[PDB]
């Protein structure tokens, strides 16, 4: 069975778009892949985090996780800070990626023009951290959505570049990158995609939200102006419109059949609120059931960090002996 | 409660009598009065490339010169970096806290930029956050360095300080050690660059292990000016490589610069060369008579490094629990 391993930042509530992104094909992989799911807080503080929140937040994300279908008992569900063989092998990656690699990063240029107060160098480095948190798992396949695409082109370049180095170290992993839902675009702005950590909440519709607050925002998406209005699917010109066809397809799976509702922008807004609706409220009985239980949410996070250390540390011995390291004495 | 010490050196070749006066000879001085605490820093030396045998050999190398100079471990704790994993841990944190800027100013990345212009790597780039990283986690007060770490010292202290104003009073603020003289001894054959262990000409520096043989010969041909007569002054502008032998023979015999260019009126170079090269070999016979005994005991070794790195790891491990506590992270369940 090949490896499957995907991180989300506790940056935030997961959106409908880490669901469609990421999640939903996470939950789906879990009988044929061995599968690795990871909270990633190292990732997330990379960006300034309210301390209150950014805890509340990893419980936050486990819980969805749980409740999402990710299964402890078939996948491994771990908080990246409970591994320190990710921070050991992130810091020797970056021994073996090339400065220019990561100042050509479209997340690194974008992120910096939006915390231009913060362009720290875990911004810079984040792309490395994420090539370490793959390799360390022997990793074949990466579910993400498209925004990650070129972060997991170097991570493929560094296993490659390490492993001529040194031999066989890391397997070279691969994106699994859905056909539809693969980015899902901001409410109130369709050019940009939907982020969890986005200051406008209305850009967003998070996996919490309650059916008022859905209506509300769906209804207000922007849309265009087009004389007669119909729903058709033109991302240059229709952005808004297709990106909520794009919701209600990937989340029904049909395509041109909505295409051939041809009604105005608000019948298409009041269903796509309905059905959003429909599936957050199985999802959200199973989250406040599996938030509340601390007592779980703690034997996943134990369980999974052991599961995860075992395998991370047989990587990274092997990376701290190809290199040249003083094995630590025992 | 004595005041707590940190500093490292990187296991990239053998270590010169720069890296002797600029910070080993205080490394040693220092272990009665300072809780000190000495550190093999692999993967820092790994920013730059290395044969993987060459370093694993370089390491050993390293810790038993560190031994053979009189590094105690009764009294110090003494450690390879790789071996306590909150050094990567810290480092990764700090790196959220340090901006891009301040990195890139930095004169280390640039001037080894220049030397590994294939090579210009993310490690490179990020070495004083790790350098930070490294003397932050255990609280240190003091950081013997020479003077071309003062620049990568200056931003271990900002960052200890933004890191205390966002979250409380978690980490110490070091301060530098830089000795008066003998902080950046200069190359051999070009005094405006100053000697490095990683060097390929190896006619620049001179290494704690060399012979008298090859220390007189080392400073015979050392670059100097062309004036007629000779002058014996100290002038780094104009007489670069007169002023290095007046700073190494300072550093070693402990005269002042007023009193060595009183000492050298009406004399030539050669006789400034001649009383380098004895008073470098006089300092270096002791930690030569030790070394390869040091070199050559394995089990002691490993001993070391065993017992340095559970010393080591206590402290780290208590101060990386009180940052990611004032992080946010959730704690690793017991
Ligand atoms: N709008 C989106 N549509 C589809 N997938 C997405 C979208 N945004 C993020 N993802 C995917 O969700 C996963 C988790 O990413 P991440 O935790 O960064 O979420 P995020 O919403 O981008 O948050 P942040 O704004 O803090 O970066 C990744 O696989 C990413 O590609
Ligand atoms: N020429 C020098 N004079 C005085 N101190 C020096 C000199 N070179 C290095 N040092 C000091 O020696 C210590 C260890 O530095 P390091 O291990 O990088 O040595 P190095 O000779 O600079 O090697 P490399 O060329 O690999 O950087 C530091 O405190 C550094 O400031
Ligand atoms: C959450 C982030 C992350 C950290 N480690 C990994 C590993 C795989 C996929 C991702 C990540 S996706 C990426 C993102 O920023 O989208
Ligand atoms: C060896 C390097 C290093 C790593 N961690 C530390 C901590 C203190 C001093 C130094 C270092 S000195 C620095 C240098 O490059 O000179
Ligand atoms: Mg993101
Ligand atoms: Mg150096």
């Amino acid at each position: 069975k090949p490896i499957v391993f995907s991180g989300a930042q506790p940056s935030g509530e997961l959106t409908i778009g880490n669901y469609m992104g990421a999640l939903r094909q996470w939950v789906n992989m879990q009988d044929d892949y061995h599968c690795i799911y990871c909270i990633v807080d190292q990732h997330a503080i990379t960006v300034r985090q309210d301390a209150q929140k950014l805890r509340k937040a990893t419980l936050d994300t486990l819980a969805l996780y749980l409740a999402c279908g990710i299964d402890p008992e078939k996948s491994t569900i771990f908080v990246q800070s409970h591994v320190p063989e990710h921070a050991q092998l992130g810091w020797a990656l970056n021994c073996y990626t090339y400065f220019g690699e990561l100042s050509r990063m479209t997340q690194f240029k974008d992120k910096s023009a939006r915390y231009a107060e913060n362009i720290n160098a875990g911004l810079f480095d984040y792309p490395v951290l994420m090539a370490a948190d793959i390799l360390l798992y022997q990793t074949n396949l990466v579910p993400v959505g498209e925004d990650q695409k070129q972060h997991l082109e170097l991570s493929r370049d560094i296993a490659q570049r390490f492993n001529a180095l040194y031999g066989e170290i890391f397997k070279v992993p691969e994106p699994f990158i859905p056909k539809s839902g693969a980015r899902v675009m901001s409410l109130l702005e369709p050019t940009k995609k939907m982020s969890k950590s986005d200051d406008n909440r209305n850009n967003v519709i998070g996996l919490l939200e309650d059916p008022k607050s859905v209506v509300k925002k769906i209804k207000r998406a922007v849309t265009d102006s087009d004389e007669p209005p119909v729903v058709r699917y033109d991302v240059q010109n229709k952005a808004g419109v297709s990106n909520l066809l794009d919701i209600l397809s990937a989340v029904t799976g049909q395509s041109i059949p909505e295409l051939e509702k041809q009604k105005m922008y608000g019948h298409l807004k009041g269903e796509v609120a309905d059905a959003v609706s429909g599936m957050l409220t199985e999802l959200q009985e199973r989250y406040h059931r599996f938030r509340n239980d601390e007592a779980f949410l703690q034997q996943v996070m134990k369980d999974g960090a052991e599961k995860a250390s075992a395998h991370a540390s047989r990587t990274l011995k092997a990376v701290y002996e190809a290199i040249g390291f003083v094995a630590k004495p025992h």
